């Protein structure tokens, strides 16, 4: 997990706020509340389990 | 070998269940859903998951 401070969503145009970048779908998760785009990359704890992908939930949701 | 997907309405074809979203895996190339209880290997890393291939594809 990259972010050490705050972290940031993706445009809704595809770029994530924070590192400037357009994460492919392989880098991309949406929450399944607010169903925001979030760049997993840039999470402070990504999921570690398969369950916690599937029903993943976005930091501000959390 | 006989790995199913999930029909329209979504009952699975190898289990008979309507899966609900921690256990539904849909494919990034057929769009299909899938019941993952029931895949034989399902994804090891997080972006076999994040970009899933289903075993049809
Ligand atoms: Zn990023
Ligand atoms: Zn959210
Ligand atoms: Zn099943
Ligand atoms: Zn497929």
């Amino acid at each position: 997990g990259m972010a050490r401070d705050i972290q940031l969503p993706c445009d809704g145009d595809g770029v994530c706020m924070r590192c400037k970048s357009n994460p492919p779908p392989e880098e991309s998760l949406t929450c399944g509340t607010c169903v925001t785009p979030w760049h997993v990359s840039c999470l402070s704890s990504p999921p570690k389990t398969l369950a916690s992908t599937l029903q993943w939930h976005c930091p501000d949701c959390s």
